RNA sequence: UUGGGUAACACUAACUGGAGGACCGAACCGACUAAUGUUGAAAAAUUAGCGGAUGACUUGUGGCUGGGGGUGAAAGGCCAA
């Protein structure tokens, strides 16, 4: 993931200016990495060690969403709708 | 295929679909048990009872391979009683 590719995905999801670590921002980056990693699975079926990597990643995202939906259900439906998870 | 659960793997339910030298059975094939017949209707036939059924299947016509040769899922079976 390129620098600008990361900085841009953080800005488009950033709640406000200078928003680096937020529920929607975090999950955004994780989702991205997950996508690239999942696509990395379509190929290299043998790469088992990487499978564990995404497991932790997706687990983190699952917990982040669980926290969000639990607190603000509105920000949740919005986040998912924008990304495309679930 | 749809729905649901899962990160994925894959799972569950419903629906769809319907293969299978598969099963019971028609064309049909086979033909175990008895009597009739046995100068018989018949040089192996009749009757009751009895077994099997989309395939490497069955069948018409045409054509090929021949004598100690051929042909034979072989029984020394068949090559016009």
């Amino acid at each position: 993931l390129s620098t600008e590719a990361t900085a841009k995905i953080v800005s488009e999801f950033g709640r406000d200016a200078n928003d680096t670590g937020s529920t929607e921002v975090q999950v955004a980056l994780l989702t991205a990495q997950i996508n690239h990693l999942q696509g990395h699975f379509a190929e290299h079926k043998k790469d088992h060690h990487s499978r564990r990597g995404l497991l932790r990643m997706v687990s983190q995202r699952r917990k982040l969403l669980d926290y969000l939906k639990r607190k603000d259900v509105a920000r949740y439906t919005q986040l998912i709708e924008r990304l495309g998870l679930r």
